[PDB]
This record gives C-alpha cells, sequence and structure tokens, in this order.
C-alpha cells in the first residue's frame, strides 16, 4: 500500500518531541489547513531487504492497517499517513496529558478506586480490540496516555500498535516479543500467541497500579523473563496490606501460565472486583 508522498512539512508544522524509541520518534504537530494539533510518529524504514535496522514495510503496513480499523474512545485515532525514502509518518491523535507511566511516577501511590478507574478504561479499550480479534501485544503504562492529567479521574487512550496483530485463527506464530516485565509466559517461551497474552499484561499493569512495584522484575532482562515463565511473583505485605482480597483475586486469575485457564477480557469485566528482548 502506498502513502502520501508530498513533503509533510508543506502541510504541518512540528514542535515539541513527545516520545523517542528505537525505531520511531514522535513530534507534536499542527495541521496548517485547520489549526488542529496531532502527534506525528516518524517510523524509520528498513534500507535493504536483509537489514535489522529500521522497520520492515510488512510491519509498518500491519500497524497502519490496524490503526485504520479502530475507532473507540479508549484507543488512539489515525488521521493520515505520509512517507518518503527514509520514514513512514503517521499523523495520530494528540493525547496531551502524557504517559500513565509518568503519572504513576510523579504521583504518590494510588488508591484502589483510582486504580480501578484507570483499569476500567483499559479493559473497555481492550474489549473493543479483542472483539475485533486484535491483539495489542505491548500493553504497559508507557503505552497508555492521559487526555488531561489535571482532573480527578483522568481519561486514557491506548497507544503504540507497533506489535499488534489480527488473530483470525485463534493464535499467531511470528516474531513477536514485547517488554520483559509485561510479556506473558507464552511470549517468553516462543509459543503461539493469541488474545490471552494481553490479559496477562493487564494483570501486571494492575499489580503495578495498586502497589507501585513490578511483580516479575529482576536485575537483568534474563532474570525478568525467567521469573515470568516460572510465574515467580508474590503479593508483598509491605505494599499490599491495604489492598482488598478481591483485587488480589483479580490479579491471580490473570497471572496464570496456561493461557486457556487465564481470564478473558469478558471474564475480567464480569469479575466481582470490576462488575458494577536481549541484553548487550
Ligand atoms: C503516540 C505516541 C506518543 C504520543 C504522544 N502524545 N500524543 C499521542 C501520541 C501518540
Ligand atoms: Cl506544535
Ligand atoms: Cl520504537
Ligand atoms: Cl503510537
Ligand atoms: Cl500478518
Amino acid at each position: 500500500t502506498v502513502f502520501r508522498q508530498e513533503n509533510v512539512d508543506d502541510y504541518y508544522d512540528t514542535g515539541e518531541e513527545l516520545g523517542s524509541g528505537q525505531f520511531a520518534v514522535v513530534k507534536k504537530c499542527r495541521e496548517k489547513s485547520t489549526g488542529l494539533q496531532y502527534a506525528a510518529k516518524f517510523i524509520k524504514k528498513r534500507r535493504t531487504k536483509s537489514s535489522r535496522r529500521g522497520v520492515s514495510r510488512e510491519d509498518i503496513e500491519r500497524e497502519v492497517s490496524i490503526l485504520k480499523e479502530i475507532q473507540h474512545p479508549n484507543v488512539i485515532t489515525l488521521h493520515e499517513v505520509y512517507e518518503n525514502k527514509t520514514d513512514v509518518i503517521l499523523i495520530l491523535e494528540l493525547v496531551a496529558g502524557g504517559e500513565l507511566f509518568d503519572f504513576l511516577a510523579e504521583k504518590e501511590s494510588l488508591t484502589e478506586e483510582e486504580a480501578t478507574e484507570f483499569l476500567k478504561q483499559i479493559l473497555n479499550g481492550v474489549y473493543y480490540l479483542h472483539s475485533l480479534q486484535i491483539a495489542h501485544f505491548d500493553l504497559k503504562p508507557e503505552n497508555i496516555m492521559l487526555l488531561d492529567r489535571n482532573v480527578p479521574k483522568p481519561r486514557i487512550k491506548i497507544i503504540d500498535f507497533g506489535l499488534a496483530h489480527k488473530i483470525d485463527f485463534g493464535n499467531e506464530f511470528k516474531n513477536i516479543f514485547g517488554t520483559p516485565e509485561f510479556v506473558a509466559p507464552e511470549i517468553v517461551n516462543y509459543e503461539p500467541l493469541g488474545l490471552e497474552a494481553d490479559m496477562w499484561s493487564i494483570g501486571v499493569i494492575t499489580y503495578i497500579l495498586l502497589s507501585g512495584a513490578s511483580p516479575f522484575l529482576g536485575d537483568t532482562k534474563q532474570e525478568t523473563l525467567a521469573n515470568v515463565s516460572a510465574v515467580n511473583y508474590e503479593f508483598e505485605d509491605e505494599y499490599f496490606s491495604n489492598t482488598s482480597a478481591l483485587a488480589k483475586d483479580f490479579i491471580r486469575r490473570l497471572l496464570v501460565k496456561d493461557p486457556k485457564k487465564r481470564m478473558t477480557i469478558q471474564d475480567s469485566l464480569q469479575h466481582p472486583w470490576i462488575k458494577p528482548q536481549f541484553e548487550k
């Protein structure tokens, strides 16, 4: 698929940088014809077929195809796509309140209601995606952004569909591997992956929201991955003494090694607590 090849600078002005990763950089921008503001994500293209630098066109097209399908309050909206010889540039909805990761870091520890207020929105977004048979595969606090961080109950959007895949056969078997602290055991073990992997990631996020601590984090990436595969975590009393037994139950039912036994997104919404990769 071909994208707009006009110079993006003829249609947008850029400003502050919003995110910077291994293969992409995001800049705030403003559309000249409307004055509306967006986030421009510049994804570096691969320059030779056999290279490891940049992102393959297949991977870029997949991300764009998924973003084009989705529209929901708890997921980012794609506005348009440009490209040139070096980059594919995604003009995405601007989410101005920053990452949930930074909100958690800057703010004192959350209450159980503050945690569930964020969590219910994440679950609604993931319910939408899974209903579409879309696995995100990179859910974590850095990939959730707040619309306005200065309200009592911030609204959020899920971002970063760089690893997302359509799961039309129940599972996929491809080169898919997220951030060590959040990946499911099936990712660590290079097994076929489905929607269940996201549910594990939600369990990790929930643990962090309630405690400020990461359940499987080791001193090295290999330790973290070994802890995940062995389901080596526990609820530390120092951090969970004020947390309800029902919150711990919710987590326990997500941090399950066998993906078939793990709660699904629909199970998570009906749960009583809610219902109303290498070192170098
Ligand atoms: C992707 C990555 C970073 C963003 C920052 N701010 N708004 C939207 C974004 C989308
Ligand atoms: Cl700007
Ligand atoms: Cl990146
Ligand atoms: Cl993104
Ligand atoms: Cl595919």
